[PDB]
């Protein structure tokens, strides 16, 4: 019988990998992945929205960059519980939008990140409010490469790569929390959220600043992030505010005239 | 102090046993019990939704036809904890709602079946896969309990392994689902719930009628015909839509009066 | 250029020939029909919703008794201005739906019955001043039009002086109301749209079957009995509650399906 | 049949004679008045709502200051068409809300005072172009209308040379807004209202009873000071916030009761 | 990793120290609190809501009567455990909040932040028991207390229910009276209880809470005179509210639009 | 008095000249505009909406694309009419938003295109019937007005007779719609507006940049290829979905930040 109260935050990177196919996917995921959705988890999900991803910044390629969305649930229980694969009424996901994200074409993983609802590590510009401008949100999830071990590239990560985050006064905040693998074997190891102004202040220190970086033996690319586009790092920028708060405010496929 | 997170989703069927009472126990459900409702249980209830039934259909009587609806809650904590009986404001709920249900006559009255579910299906037994997009569906709902000192294992038994096959082999049968009734809760006298979808009333009729014709009438019948359980107290049911507008936490904004 | 002030209330007749239709007729009106029409009229209807009529009654068929809905708009300017005939996008209509209303059989075949009329009604014959707490209304709202070749005036003035009458006589009827249909609009076949209350299925039978055989059989008739007017064709009729949860302007999330 | 395009704002100054009768009108508002106007008006009103009036600063009694709100609805045609007093459902309006807003008492009673307006301000005559950013406002609506048998255009020139004047002078008053009151529509004896904006009730005072000892007392003077008009009879007021959370159309989700 | 499931409903008790005060404090609540709030907890709190309190009765100032309105949360998890310190955004709540609410002087003693954690459900149900809303309109006096330092709580506990409740339940004029005890374990709150009170109107408030009230004992740990005996807006705080709020700020906030 | 019932569909092309500028520009957006705009027109806007545009397509700067959003308006009254002017609460405008847009820079700037449209489309040239079932829609709204001193006749014969057919031509292009500017109301010097679906932005490309060749170019171009006629000053243009979530009036919960 019983079920494990499990308050957490997904995120999945839906990219988009040709504007041909934007049409159609948008369709798809205002249409009909929202009501489907909501049919199913309305009594245990208390917030679903997506965060359309700005335009893709120069060598955004390179991280992984989701050309579409970020799609952000709050569950309050696991949904990778196995008595939760039964749906009286299952969802309309056909094979295009696998073709429309990228997922088939040599394809690229499905990448959804299942987190606890709150920040794990908070290592810069604590106590910034909403006032204090509008924020350019790097989100960006990364996992090493295979046979790499964890607490390597973890130390990698907070004693290498944060320290010219800290050191930008371009970087508003910096985030982190660590996936939990223990869900769905999601390959990633952590999600970090990185604010800028603006684009040029993201390029300046992710493109600029770590050309400073030691390249690692590991390294699946010459530059920074040093990981396979779209399989170890996936990425998306986006605005501190959505429309689309599924929940709230969905009032039905209304066309413009 | 602690409370148990005990996600469920409940069922009432909500029968209506006159015409003539049918304008003044869908006011109260509409007027009176939403409010009520949503003043008491918003913060520890998902959510709160009506299913107004489908005409009554032919013989549906002898499956204990709720004539009204269906009353649908999602709670996060078991309602029937002892120290959730103290409440601020009370609800209004006078004896004629009842009269109104049947629970009461003018000459023997009917149970409140009120039963509580984990929040997903527990078993999927035919139809899986189906979408919205698959078309319109008339979604019989159906609430057994196995009569006093009948073994429950041989219930199931029964259920599963006789009727849900002829449920399977009719091609107007589109969907089989079952849960069974959480009976630790408030002591439903119900052992399972089950969801049989079919495309229209005639598809319903052809199956649960005609097709269950075929079954052995067990021993423990109450009366001669499936589902051989006695009306409005060992089985209930609906027929419902795949969608309701009253889906009472999203869409209430008061007991407004047509013009 | 100039759009003229024209604020009215539309009545749709909605009927369903068949049980078996219902889950699928249902579904357009709630799936598609709500967003294709939200999707071309928000800016300039005020309210859009409808009205689920009660079971239909004993001799229903007879006033011509739509076993679906009513449906009905508040607009600000006619929508038959040739000018509001440019949509970008179009609404799905399937024959289907037609159908489903019984305007086409799969045994003849019925008109589709738009009322326009003002947003208030232009005659208020009886139970003035009644509100919400005075109780639960079975409104019973019929449209008639009279047979070709009757004189408007003189049918006018048996509705009036020999009809109306026995409505007020009887103290089961609670209200009374009548509008004159907007002719010049949409070429409406209808004359006048009536809501005749009462308290339930039983009280409108008395009246409205057995009070009215008592009334002289009109030379026009097109029936033996009241209404003496074609069914479906010349009378359109529904019993409707107070409230609807269907307000779709204001309470419509999607076509959310039941888990 | 025509019915003419008229867009206006309408205000209802809503007092409470008393702290002991402040629950129930507050109940009967929100729990009443709220569903039985909308019921009615939905189609042709384009927002109804209640600012609650701040607390009854010193003398402002003598402003006929309304201590429970401002009641502000937006029409799109005059509500005082005769053809509009028919309506299927009426309001619930007792007598007891009367007594609670001072119309009667437990011994002189007082209008009710319900002024149409364009529905934009018509003069513009200090403060034009400030902003939300530039800080929270006491915003001080107040209605005049000169006593019988004074020249309308003898007291406008009052108004606008000796009042408003000093209005202009004090540093501490952010804001003058004026309409001239649609006095052909309802016989409303009101004449002028005006909103007056301070940073607080220090600043109202200073301003509306201070800086206003210095203006020479009229020879039709209701009272000894200004505004010299009989309180609650020829000038009612309400000192109210920047935002209501009661924007009804949009709001309103039921009587829900704290827990 | 694990979270606990701790369902609870807080109450703040929102002071407003002068009616100058009222516009500023009332547009930061409106137009800031909110949408700030609302950001970081909407996932898991399902019910955000105001009560503005009614206008403050005579002696109301010796209850630590809060003048602006009661802010109330329902929690799903413990807003106090740590790992919710960290948020993306962070609120805007300036110094002059405090000074409005008067947890502060301008430029010089100021009165504690009271946030009360309490489970969903009344704990002691001790009079008018099954009362509907058609039974009329409440005045709802919630009011907490905590008892000064050194006050062994048994014995304090013993006096509420002892002495207090029961004054409460011989009075006509009270319609209902619900307690439950302050969850002190959460984030150290100084009350120790949590009373609803209901009456029909301010004076039965006053002939009850002022006057039958005056029948009982000063206890030997009164800090003043007269019932509560409890230091105002420090021991004691309460509010006179309404069956209905228009301000549940979840379902019902659609921005801070501005009269015309 | 007297307030004309005058039904229309505004445009703004709101251009956004940097990536840099787009999360501050989109911040004031839906931060400020939103609530600022609804404090002022909520009672006599049916609808009010936010289309943001696709990613620039390749040559789309020749046709004054707006790289941020369409902002349209459904207004019951001309909004420029003067007595409109008055507002209690004015809207917070920066510099900073002109400098976003591309009105001013920090070169040469660019115009503020607002253009009134009738709430119809006037001309419907090709795709009639097409519904929302037939596909997701590339819709190409684009605006222009022909050079100063240019016949306005000979312009719109050019448009008629010589683009259109082009469009008519390519069935890559599902869909094409026109109304004439309203230049009565604010001097906007555009003179149509357009939209023009396709399937995607190659399907765009093909027909607006591709087919277009074939045309003559005009005397009056004020640039070697179509739409012959100055970015951002003579044309602007947007490429939108069928569907936003930022339909303002219904949708807006305030700026809920992402946690
Ligand atoms: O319920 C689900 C769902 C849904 O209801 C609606 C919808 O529009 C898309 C969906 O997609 C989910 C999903 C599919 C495949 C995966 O590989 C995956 O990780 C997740 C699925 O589980
Ligand atoms: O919007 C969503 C979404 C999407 O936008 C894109 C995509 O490619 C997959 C998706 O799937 C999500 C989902 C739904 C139900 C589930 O049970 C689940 O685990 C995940 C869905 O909500
Ligand atoms: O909260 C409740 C409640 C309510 O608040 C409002 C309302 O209008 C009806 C209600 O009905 C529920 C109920 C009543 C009697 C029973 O015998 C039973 O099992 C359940 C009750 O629990
Ligand atoms: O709609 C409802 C409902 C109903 O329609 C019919 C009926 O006969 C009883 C009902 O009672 C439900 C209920 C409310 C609160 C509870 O705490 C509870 O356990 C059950 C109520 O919501
Ligand atoms: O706008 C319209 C419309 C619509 O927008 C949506 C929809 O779902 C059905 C509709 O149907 C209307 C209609 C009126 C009269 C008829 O005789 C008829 O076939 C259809 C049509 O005009
Ligand atoms: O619900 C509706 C409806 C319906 O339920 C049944 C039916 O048979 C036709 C219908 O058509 C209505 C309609 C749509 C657009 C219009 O422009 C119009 O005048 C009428 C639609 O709103
Ligand atoms: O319909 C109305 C109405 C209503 O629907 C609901 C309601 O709660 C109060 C109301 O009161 C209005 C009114 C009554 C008496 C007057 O003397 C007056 O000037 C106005 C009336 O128009
Ligand atoms: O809020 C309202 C209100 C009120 O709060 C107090 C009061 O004493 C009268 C009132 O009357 C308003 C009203 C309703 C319908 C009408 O036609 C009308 O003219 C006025 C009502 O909505
Ligand atoms: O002292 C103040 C002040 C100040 O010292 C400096 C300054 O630049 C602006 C100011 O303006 C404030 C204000 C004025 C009018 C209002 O209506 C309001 O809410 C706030 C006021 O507090
Ligand atoms: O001394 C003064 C003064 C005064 O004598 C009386 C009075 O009633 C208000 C006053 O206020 C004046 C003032 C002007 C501009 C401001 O911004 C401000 O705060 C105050 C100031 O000159
Ligand atoms: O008496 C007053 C006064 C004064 O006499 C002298 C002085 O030097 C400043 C003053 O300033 C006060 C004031 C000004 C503007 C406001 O916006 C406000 O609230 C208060 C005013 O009342
Ligand atoms: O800049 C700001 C600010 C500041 O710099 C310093 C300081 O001591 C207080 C402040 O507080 C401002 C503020 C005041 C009242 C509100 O109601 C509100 O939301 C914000 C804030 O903007
Ligand atoms: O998150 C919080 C918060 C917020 O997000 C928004 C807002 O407008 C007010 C807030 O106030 C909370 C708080 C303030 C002071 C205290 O002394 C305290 O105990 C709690 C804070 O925690
Ligand atoms: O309305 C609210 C509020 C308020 O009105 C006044 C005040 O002085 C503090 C407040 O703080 C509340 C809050 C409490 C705990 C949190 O963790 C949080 O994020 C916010 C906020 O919701
Ligand atoms: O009301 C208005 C408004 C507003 O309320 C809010 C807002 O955020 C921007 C606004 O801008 C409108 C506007 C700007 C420039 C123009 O050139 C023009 O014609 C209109 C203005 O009218
Ligand atoms: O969103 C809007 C908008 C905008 O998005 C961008 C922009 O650059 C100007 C704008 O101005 C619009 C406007 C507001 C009020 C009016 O009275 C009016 O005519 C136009 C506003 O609503
Ligand atoms: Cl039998
Ligand atoms: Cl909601
Ligand atoms: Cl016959
Ligand atoms: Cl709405
Ligand atoms: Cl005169
Ligand atoms: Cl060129
Ligand atoms: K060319």
């Amino acid at each position: 019988a019983d079920f494990k109260f499990e308050p957490m935050r997904s995120l999945i990177y839906v990219d988009c990998v040709s504007e041909d196919y934007r049409p159609k996917l948008q369709r798809w995921i205002y249409k009909v992945a929202i009501p489907d959705s909501i049919s199913q988890f309305e009594p245990y999900v208390t917030k679903y929205a997506f965060y359309p991803s700005f335009p893709i910044p120069p060598q955004g390629d390179r991280f992984g960059y989701a050309r579409m969305q970020l799609t952000e649930h709050h569950w309050l229980v696991s949904d990778l519980d196995p008595r939760l694969e039964i749906k009286a009424i299952a969802e309309t996901f056909p094979m295009d939008v696998l073709v429309w994200q990228g997922q088939i074409p040599e394809g690229n993983p499905f990448i959804f990140a299942f987190l606890p609802m709150w920040w794990e590590k908070d290592l810069k510009g604590k106590g910034r409010t909403i006032e204090d401008g509008a924020n350019y949100r790097f989100n960006m999830t990364i996992g090493f490469p295979e046979g790499v071990d964890k607490a390597e590239g973890e130390k990698w990560l907070f004693e290498k790569v944060v320290p010219i985050l800290q050191a930008a006064p371009e970087c508003t905040r910096v985030l982190a929390s660590a996936v939990k693998k223990d869900i769905n074997g999601c390959v990633m190891d952590w999600v970090l959220e990185i604010w800028f102004e603006n684009q040029s202040g993201w390029y300046k220190v992710m493109v600029d600043d770590m050309k400073a970086l030691e390249k690692p033996s590991w390294a699946q690319q010459d530059a920074f992030p040093f990981l396979k586009p779209y399989h170890n790092v996936c990425s998306a920028a986006v605005a501190d505010y959505t429309p689309s708060n599924n929940l709230a405010n969905y009032r039905g496929y209304i066309t413009m005239r």
